[PDB]
């Protein structure tokens, strides 16, 4: 019986590279091999669906990040699947959102972009990779705590929007934090602030927003593993002790640091309050911005 093992997104990102790299380390308990499946589309609904439909027997996983798991019922109309029928196995991962800013914005921090936000109001122009993505909902976010205001450039994925805020044709952009990293090394772009509960590994001195105030401000991206509806509860376990095992690995480790991510490997219960708790803010942040 072979693990296989869904990613709704292309080869070669970080979607691709997480559970890869823990799959390397399946191999001796998966004689039957471990086989990783990329199924890309409709925001990872297509590939979200065929691990849905499977037998719950535990051998069809979904790897995926936020969007067929958590995201995507709040914003498409109707649906294949009911996401919240998801059984958790896991949290591979989280790769922590940023405000990233074009250098030549007269702002050193946090505290005083807001203020610049709310002296320019209506002004300020934000990038996204399109409604609905994790750049447009954090942004949202943002703007829903601090009561600031800003105008929305979206854009045919990352690179153009990383580009433009290079260029300076917008002033800010809530990247993933792997994406801005070496733009902010290299002095090129400036990263004020990171969103999630405790500082990156990838960068030590950029504070949390939390540290600059804001301590709601918490947007990453996670990488679970889920398993179709009413697969049982020992074969989720069993699971989840497997991959919470390769997690621990110095190389799984050091990999996952290469990609932004801090290796999480929560036991089922935490991952599932953790899925319904994301789900509720984030329906939260696009009933109060729009789809």
């Amino acid at each position: 019986q072979a693990l296989k093992i869904i990613v709704p997104y292309p080869a070669g990102g970080t979607a691709d590279i997480l559970p890869r790299v823990v799959a390397e380390k399946l191999r001796a308990q998966f004689p039957a091999g471990v086989l990783i499946d990329n199924r890309t589309g409709a925001g990872g609904n297509i590939g979200a669906e065929a691990v849905f439909r499977a037998e719950p027997d535990g051998n069809t996983l979904l790897a995926s990040p936020p969007g067929p798991i958590a995201i995507n019922h709040h914003l498409y109309r109707k649906m294949a699947f009911d996401p919240s029928k998801w059984e958790p196995v896991t949290v591979l991962a989280t790769v922590p959102n940023v405000l990233v800013v074009n250098p030549r914005l007269p702002v050193k921090n946090v505290q005083e972009f807001i203020a610049y936000a709310k002296a320019n109001p209506g002004k300020v122009t934000y990038g996204s990779q399109g409604n609905g993505t994790t750049s447009h909902l954090t942004a949202s976010l943002f703007m829903q705590l601090t009561g600031t205001e800003m105008v929305h450039v979206p854009y045919k994925g990352t690179a153009p929007a990383l580009v433009d805020l290079v260029g300076g044709q917008i002033d800010v952009f809530f990247d993933n934090i792997s994406s801005s990293l070496p733009f902010h090394q290299a002095g090129k772009l400036r990263i004020l602030g990171v969103a999630d509960e405790q500082r990156s590994a990838a960068l030590p001195e950029v504070p949390t927003f939390a540290e600059q105030g804001l301590p709601s401000m918490n947007a990453v991206t996670w990488f679970a593993v889920v398993a179709p509806p009413g697969t049982p509860a020992a074969k989720v376990a069993a699971l989840q002790k497997s991959f919470a095992g390769a997690l621990t690995q110095p190389e799984v480790q050091q990999k996952f640091a290469e990609q932004g991510a801090e290796p999480r490997g929560w036991d089922p219960a935490r991952t599932g309050q953790f899925i319904r708790a994301e789900s509720a803010k984030w329906d939260r942040v696009i009933r109060s911005a729009n789809v």
